[PDB]
């Protein structure tokens, strides 16, 4: 039992119900006059999309039950005027492929599916409730995650549709109305405002455009962009990745970095004329979730921008020009700005195919380059669904003054990143011009990150989206994993804040998952509910999107199928807790210790002797292994009486002193006890088990499960560089041996601790998987006096 | 590096390699009247599919270089009259989808393809050599795996022949010239002679055909047939697994069950007629092999044959009614059967698309009935590709008298699988008849596979399949994984000692993947090889096919890039050698032990009382941990001073006796030594990577790559049954405390030792994941005098 959890479902009254089957030839159009016999045994036959003649329909007829006794056939030959609920659910739940005996009995189809939040109508005694059953499960969610009505698509139930030219809509929803065996996927390239690479003219960027081929015959469709700059091509560089086995240096070296611009060369202005494109994509869909809307008629485009293949520049990664030349492809598709068929740039080519209104899709860089991009207030751009996004690009390399990395990306920058998605490189010819140019690039790169000293400086600020967030004029989406160690939590908190204070439409979603995806979960029907947002967004249909759904939905830490409904994630959900450390060890509200405590820190010369993975150090560390709990101080609440959900940012005050004068500490707040938690990532449930319409690709169901049992779990923690103890944004000088006060946040949350269960604050220094692991010894003292963990709890 | 080996290239004569290329539209059709600057631009922009004008071809070749400092496309502005070896093959790396710096140097691209195994024509100087250069350069292995030809074929390059509704060949092998958006994907009902449900009719089998359109025009094609149990569906009952913590009970109890058959109910005759299917498929090829040959004309055919969704009848796992129904479908495409439009069966349909030639595809059961149905000499089967095959149901779940499971499948057993295909349980309708009928077998199956016993008997030689042997009529094909513990290599070793001998033409693939395919590797050309091959044998064109690669291929276990050539796979490749035990726990050539050393069996209290897993205690256990290596003798030897292969069936010797009046002895080779050895399964490297024809579906390349460090491999071992010391064929009384011979074979291999390893003999009594696992003890003695181990080695 799980609970397929369904919020698209848009209430429909029975003229509206009779309406859309109609519509979609499921219902006859004069159907009042039909006796309940001849509808029931109708409507089952055409949800049985694999049979093509009414003999074939007929004879599968046999193959299901309305009870432990008799087929549908045999029912139906009985010439019934009604049927009882098991009865009809008795054939429902087959059309939803669960399985009798093995799922759900004979005896309590209803009882079955009320456990899996599948709904079903108590009392079908007429042809009006038959009709309404029947609407009800065509937009019930099968056992595959998709409602009936994809599971008929995917038999080519909407393909007697196929060369109409439209839109069709079925609770408020898009539909495969379109021939996906034309869908034309075709490659453009669009002439930005940039010269990155310092050639004189302006960078032409590869843009590839998947659209239905309906669009030749007069229909404008949205356009869903996805701006990834891993499009053209992923360069592996890891063993580039800057070492980080290194002593902490005096970040008071700080000279602050400044922001340079690139080059202008401002591109030629379209004409209007247009030929069509004479190239052929190459690049593949890089989310399910947009060949699914490809199929209901939105055209996705996909483009890496400068310094990607068959593109001019270079990267700069997180910049202003990464935003810029992104941009450029939502002017081409608003038709603003121009593009070419080739890089001769001797003939233009328009997006006069597109409506007008785009929405943007995709994770990680993806998600982050559409927070950008919606800074900008660039017409067209109607709405964002930002996923594992980063908000400010000092925030994926960098925290409180230090370097802090992305899980598993020790050493790692801005010069890698901009290296890896350097795929103009690829292209042989280019690179005798463009090496030269990515050089230069990363020297200005490596130099102006400033690995040395771990500050802010003018140069981050370039990259903090979250200071231009008065520019958002589009309606917002974001997602995010609770448990991403990648794009750290932080990213979208902070951007939440100033989106939620904004006229403009906005919701969030924070699943368990880690840097992956939630559009094909059994919990929550996440595909369903953006294709009800994109066709209110993009196509002006009023299907009550606005109203249909909770604003913040968070997946639940203790049960995978439990989705929370919150107003917003914010310390306000809950209430301020503030616990002490004691001498002894705990940590409690009414702690009172008073020691001063140490702990020496051994940098990365244990971990590296050791050989030992980044990942079992942390899970060898949050559990207390005496080898490598030894470089901290822990303190344990007692065991939780009852649940509790910690929410917010935590904000750690710590009273400290070092033996150099430098250093950094961590804190970290960790679940205790031995018990099945969810695994990593979802369990792969029904691997292709989707489709994403009419022989058009496969996506797979999956869920969080519990998992083999854990000692603990990493809640939340932070960093700090002492030297930034007076200002986050200016590093002082230090005294070994002289206490200082740090006081800042850890990383925000919602993770509900259950019964029986230990809240531990850990205090360290070396992080092995995330900051510099030294080279030398370097011994903190703690003024358990003077220290406290706050956060916020409900 | 890697070396892409390719082993399907047909050596092809200047005459022959200009009809090919004229004939697929690459060379003109006067080519000799073009000089060499419009010959090589012409050839290049060809293969550059991708861009679909001349205009677009032309701006590509900037993006192509011929040297550090000149691009393609300023190269042929020259006015050249030749080209370089270099600078050719600075533009083919490219269109091979390397990258220069990152993979290969502009100053040495034929230097990198020498060790990446790829062929490059030295001399290029004129319109002859370029053109044979090209030729070549389409059949070259790409970094993605496949040809050229392929890639350009992913690009849509082989659309322009599409309605010409023939096959098309190219260096022996058919193309994608195929309307691949037009396929046709339906569903028959093939009428068998059985009646394993008890209902007096007929069992009808639901059958899956993909055909290409052009058979709709009178082309007639081939069908590779897949025999799948699983293709309706596959039921998890894993928890309904037999319990195998019990005590090995008395063998003499033993009272041979006997086979015997389902009743017979002849199917009607075909009688001329047909009408076109009225059903769609719903289920997908298993096999992207499949698929890729789908694409290039051949049609795939599915069926899960009796007690599967929408087919009468049971299951009867490995029984003679499996073989029968699956091969009634051969006989439908052969035109001898006949076939229902659905099961009503008042409409016949016929396989006449086909052109009577059929070979067989698939792994695991897939594999196992091709074995069976090869043996019934059916008519029309060509030829079987039998992967991961079992040849005798016995050597599955059972050998030499003992009860032994599948690798992860402990408890399992011909009734757990029948079950796991039972999938006509899916249609509620038929569940109400069906159930019945599958508790009957269910009774059956658990009481006749004798469980308690372990012994062969009349029951079981009724699915071994070898002793059917003399009625093959194919050519054959074996696959297998060296590593596979699942369905283990004895299957594939004791069928190919009989089909080697056979006037047919025969080839083996062992492979280091464990249940595991082999056909999308970096190392060999198995898809290549597979389409000469099937085009060979199932259209009858003279390609080479029967001359063109070695009998035997055997991927190394120390470079998975090295494949070694054998004329078979048999003691014969190797030379006797024996090994004694001594009383230090070593193991020499003139080894000279005389003590009686003993071991306790804890039987399964141990390593359940532990919780650790079936894998962690194996790994743990063939290391020599002190906690599970003490119920077992270890003998060493010492480090190899030069690499060995040991290579067909090891035979060990044992002299033992039992503290209980009955037990059993496993007898395992391990191969001990710190160092990386391969992957357990192939490493992803292009995900996605591979096209199987023009948007037709995808597979990922893969090759088994350097694993972490492990402290040793198991080689082989194998299982006995004191109480069968005598008769393997039949039990014998034992008295405690009295000392037997056993003599016994383990599981083959092809296994080179690397200098500085050592070889241990272990032996055993309960392994936690393959025997009973006892909840008494019990102590075996061990005469060191009379025990040895016999292999061969190369
Ligand atoms: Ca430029
Ligand atoms: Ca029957």
């Amino acid at each position: 039992h799980m609970k397929y959890n369904q919020y698209a479902y848009v209430e429909t009254d029975f003229q509206q119900q009779v309406k859309e089957l109609i519509d979609i030839n499921f219902l006859p159009k004069n159907y009042q006059v039909w006796d309940f016999g001849s509808l029931l045994a109708k409507l089952v036959k055409n949800a049985i999309a694999e049979a093509k003649t009414d003999a074939a329909k007929n004879a599968k007829l046999a193959e299901f039950a309305v009870s432990d006794h008799q087929t549908l056939a045999d029912f139906l030959k009985e010439k019934p005027t009604e049927i009882g609920t098991k009865q009809f659910y008795n054939v429902a739940l087959q059309l939803l492929g669960y399985h009798v005996h093995y799922d759900y009995d004979f005896a309590d189809p209803t009882g079955f599916m009320q456990r899996n939040a599948l709904p079903f109508l108590q009392d079908i005694s007429d042809n009006q409730k038959l009709i309404s059953a029947f609407y009800r499960l065509l937009n019930t969610r099968a056992k595959n995650g998709q409602i009936l009505l994809d599971v008929m698509a995917g038999k080519g139930y909407f393909t007697q549709f196929w060369g109409q030219n439209k839109f069709k809509f079925f609770n408020g929803k898009s539909i495969p109305v379109f021939d996906t065996n034309k869908v034309i996927r075709e490659v453009v390239y669009v002439e930005t405002d940039l010269d990155t690479d310092h050639d004189g003219k302006s960078d032409l960027i590869q843009v590839t455009v998947f659209r239905p081929e309906e669009t030749n015959k007069g229909l404008k469709v949205p356009a869903l962009y996805t701006a990834s700059p891993y499009f053209g091509g992923i360069i592996a560089n890891e063993k580039r990745n800057h070492n980080v086995d290194e002593n902490l240096s005096d970040s008071t070296e700080w000279n602050d970095p400044q922001y340079v611009h690139s080059p202008i060369v401002k591109a030629e202005k379209p004409d209007g004329s247009s030929r069509p494109a004479t190239e052929e994509a190459v690049h593949k869909s890089s989310y399910p979730l947009n060949e699914y809307m490809l199929a209901r008629g939105f055209a996705s485009v996909f483009a890496g921008a400068i310094g990607t293949r068959g593109s001019d520049g270079v990267r700069i990664t997180g910049a202003p020009e990464e935003t810029e030349s992104a941009a450029a492809v939502i002017e081409w598709l608003h038709g603003d700005r121009v593009a070419y068929t080739d890089r001769t740039r001797t003939v233009r080519t328009t997006a006069d195919w597109c409506n007008g209104n785009i929405g943007m899709t995709g994770r990680s860089y993806l998600g982050t380059l559409q927070i950008a991009i919606a800074t900008t207030g660039v017409k067209g751009l109607k709405t964002v669904v930002s996923e594992a996004a980063i908000s400010s690009w000092y925030d994926y390399y960098r925290e409180h003054g230090s370097v802090i990395a992305p899980e598993a990306c020790q050493g790692e920058d801005l010069d890698l990143l901009a290296e890896t998605c350097q795929s103009n490189l690829w292209d042989a010819g280019s690179y005798l011009k463009i090496k030269p140019e990515y050089d230069k690039m990363q020297k200005q790169l490596r130099e102006k990150e400033d690995r040395n000293t771990g500050q802010y400086s003018d140069f981050w600020e370039a990259g903090n989206y979250r200071h231009h967030a008065d520019g958002i004029k589009c309606s917002w989406i974001s997602v995010h994993g609770l448990n991403d160690w990648n794009v750290k939590p932080k990213n979208v908190y902070k951007i939440w804040q100033l989106v939620k204070k904004m006229p403009m439409k906005h919701h969030l979603f924070l699943h368990q998952g880690p840097h992956y995806n939630m559009n094909n979960l059994v919990s929550i029907d996440f595909t369903d509910l953006m294709n009800l947002w994109f066709v209110h967004e993009l196509l002006g249909i009023e299907n009550n999107a606005y109203n249909q759904w909770p604003t913040v939905m968070i997946q639940d830490n203790l049960q995978a199928d439990k989705w929370h409904e919150e107003p917003d994630w914010s310390n306000d959900l809950g209430q301020e807790k503030i616990y002490y450390p004691t001498d002894e060890g705990e940590l409690f509200q009414d702690g009172n210790g008073k020691a001063q405590k140490s702990f020496t820190d051994v940098g990365g010369i244990e971990f590296k002797k050791a050989g030992i993975s980044e990942s079992d150090w942390q899970y060898k560390f949050i559990c207390g292994d005496e080898k490598w709990a030894k470089p901290s101080l822990r303190f344990e609440t007692d065991e939780f009486t009852h649940p509790t959900t910690i929410v917010g940012r935590p904000e750690v005050k710590v009273r400290v002193s070092a033996s150099l004068p430098k250093g950094e500490i961590s804190v970290a707040l960790v679940e205790l006890g031995e018990r099945q938690r969810l695994t990593a990532t979802p369990k792969f449930l029904m691997h292709g088990g989707q489709e994403l319409g009419y022989r058009f690709g496969t996506d797979t169901l999956q869920e969080f499960v519990p998992d083999k049992k854990t000692k603990a779990k990493l809640i939340t923690k932070a960093h700090m560089n002492l030297q930034n103890f007076k200002d986050m944004k200016k590093p002082e000088a230090i005294d070994a041996d002289k206490f200082y006060d740090l006081d800042f946040l850890l990383q925000p949350t919602y993770y509900t601790i259950p019964s029986g269960s230990k809240l531990a604050l850990i205090i360290y220094s070396t992080d092995q998987g995330m900051t510099k692991r030294p080279l030398e010894d370097e011994t903190y003292t703690i003024d358990l006096a003077n220290t406290e963990i706050k956060f916020y709890e409900k």
